[PDB]
């Protein structure tokens, strides 16, 4: 079968559980689409009631920041009449505003501005859908695909620059505050039976090195790359290339969402993470199988310095096998970041800078996560992971 018609293998990660991930493989003739712009994409997807098996081939570059005539939209097109960046900055300067949450005219105007862009860039993917890139140059630019449905395959697409024109200031986010934006490339919001394979995720032509600092903090236009929240379950992400981005993959969005316990069952394998700062992945609650991934970066990089690979969040149950991390000078312990409530990590075969390490033991964590993954394909020796992943991961590697 071609990429449009292929299904997730019956052993290929958590996505293969129960009914598995077949996407729109069973699509009838009238439900196979080829799309090359936002209008065609939105027409093909339809609404949440569009649950018939469907296949969507993406041809070329699809820019999501466009109006109904496909004319590009920017800051001044989305801006609420009452919003002004200068006045926003003046209103919420810690020097005069202090550390209270931004409120009043400018923040309300920014929120409205944000919703205006959201209307264009954010799109829901209905049940029983396969979306695949045709050829080697299929791109989604500025878009945020959201999956709340069951049974969705996304493959062979380069997702670029899910860019928010209206970052929100939060003075309480961290010890010196932070700017936060709303769009990921893909958000799995309660979505189930999902395969994301051979995709590329990056910040396009607007990397964070092109954003200024306000209040001494990066004016952050991006959020996540592939995030999963709100009971998202039975997901395989394989052979993806994540690069040049801050926060990559957050699975479980809140310590308070205890209903995520027993969910967020995600398998990540053969993914490449190059110049990713953090959260690759950051996990709360979930039984997450992380195997044969390759991580490369620098702690001293001027654009996207390495912070950590695995985030051991509250009640996380990461099961890691034969992953390879290449970050000069990094200690075994600092391969991961442990957050309150994170107490356990299974890792075997972890290679740091060519040396076998035990990331869990280096951090005083229990090696018992209470499960062993049965749904997986062949496991590469750590020795071959770097080569295999560099050669095979990302969009434009099949076609
Ligand atoms: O900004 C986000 O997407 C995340 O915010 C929180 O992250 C923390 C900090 O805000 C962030 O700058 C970095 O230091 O990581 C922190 C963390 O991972 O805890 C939330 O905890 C995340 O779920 C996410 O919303
Ligand atoms: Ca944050
Ligand atoms: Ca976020
Ligand atoms: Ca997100």
């Amino acid at each position: 079968a071609d990429l449009g018609h292929q299904t997730l293998g019956s052993n290929d990660g958590w996505g293969a559980y129960s009914t598995g991930t077949t996407g729109g493989s069973k699509a009838s003739s009238s439900n196979v689409y080829t799309v090359s712009n936002r209008n065609q994409l939105v027409s093909a997807l339809g609404k949440e009631t569009n649950t018939t098996p469907k296949i969507i081939y993406i041809k070329g570059t699809i820019d999501m920041n466009v109006d109904d005539n496909l004319k590009p939209l920017g800051l001044n097109d989305y801006k609420d009449p009452e919003y002004d960046l200068d006045k926003y900055l003046k209103a919420y300067d810690p020097s005069t505003w202090g550390k209270k949450e931004p409120s009043g005219t400018q923040e309300e105007a920014r929120a409205r501005s944000q919703k205006n862009q959201k209307a264009r860039v954010m799109v829901d993917i209905p049940a029983n859908t396969t979306i695949v890139g045709s050829g080697t140059n299929a791109k989604v630019v500025g878009g945020n695909f959201q999956i709340k449905s069951d049974n969705v395959i996304i493959r062979n697409i380069e997702f670029q620059d899910a860019y928010d024109y209206f970052p929100q200031w939060d003075p309480t986010d961290g010890s010196s505050g932070n700017w936060n934006s709303q769009y990921d490339n893909i958000t799995i919001n309660g979505g189930t039976h999902i395969w994301i394979d051979h995709c590329t995720f990056n910040d396009g032509s607007r990397p964070d090195s092109t954003s200024p600092k306000y209040y001494g903090r990066k004016y952050q236009h991006h959020d996540g790359q592939t995030d999963a929240s709100n009971g998202a379950n039975y997901i395989t992400m394989s052979y993806n290339y994540y690069h040049d981005h801050d926060k990559s993959s957050i699975f479980g969005s809140s310590d308070s969402k205890t209903s995520d316990d027993g969910k967020l069952k995600i398998t990540l394998h053969h993914n490449r993470y190059k110049n990713i700062v953090q959260a690759a992945p950051r996990v709360r609650f979930g039984q997450v199988h992380v195997y044969n991934n390759y991580y490369e970066g620098s702690t001293s990089s001027s654009s996207y310095p390495f912070s950590y690979a695995w985030g051991i969040g509250k009640s996380s149950k990461i099961y890691a096998q034969n992953n390879v991390i290449d970050v000069p000078g990094l200690s075994a312990a600092k391969t991961i970041s442990v957050f309150s409530g994170g107490t356990a990590l299974y890792d075997s075969g972890t290679l740091l800078n060519g040396t076998q390490i035990n990331a869990s033991a280096a951090n005083g964590l229990s090696s018992s996560v209470g499960w062993t993954p049965s749904l997986h394909g062949s496991i590469d020796a750590s020795a071959n992971v770097k080569s295999n992943v560099i050669n095979q991961a990302g969009a434009g590697k099949l076609n």
